[PDB]
């Protein structure tokens, strides 16, 4: 369990989830993938893909926190594997407000560091 | 599609969704299933279990809409079929607040009638 990377996520997630809402239109919504055992890989690609939809919806085209989060996801090698993997579809997830989106996102990264 | 049933679910989801939040602790969080094609039957069993959870923690008595939604979920025979049906765990879904829980519950019920 890579405590150095996990702490960089933790702080980047706290220093973003607490500022956000205020940094996005109240009516912004995003598809929030969850942690179903067999859809980890999909759930990762959609999380990254809605980050982009959040990059034009709000400021965050800059932001130390946003860049660390985004860059971490595309470059860290994850164990997203299972015995019965499945292709989820991003638009089949629940849409949510921007703050809950990063919370779930924090939950998806904690899980994949646990395995 | 049975227009009679979709119409009652429409009235029942509007009256139930309006009183809630204020009828529940803000601290209440419920698992909220999505509409992924291969887990609809799981998604329905989890929506039903958590409605029960919403029961015991909320001041929802005796809601005509609630026990319509609930008993409707258990008796209606939905097409929960797909090329590759799978099992999904309730607790691997996202939690959210009550407002979005029924909102997502509605969306799921609509999907089921759409097919």
């Amino acid at each position: 369990r890579s405590i150095i990377a996990q702490d960089m996520f933790k702080t980047a997630f706290k220093g973003f989830k607490d500022g956000i809402s205020a940094k996005c239109p109240k009516d912004t919504r995003l598809y929030s993938p969850d942690i179903q055992e067999d859809c980890l890989s999909s759930a990762l690609k959609c999380t990254i893909a809605e980050l982009k939809v959040l990059e034009v919806e709000c400021n965050v085209t800059e932001n130390d926190d946003f860049m660390m989060i985004y860059e971490g996801l595309n470059k860290e090698k994850w164990n997203t594997s299972s015995s019965s993997p499945r292709n989820c579809t991003c638009e089949l997830y629940n849409q949510t407000h921007v703050k809950e989106f990063v919370e779930n996102m924090e939950r998806l990264v904690q899980l994949l560091y646990t395995r």
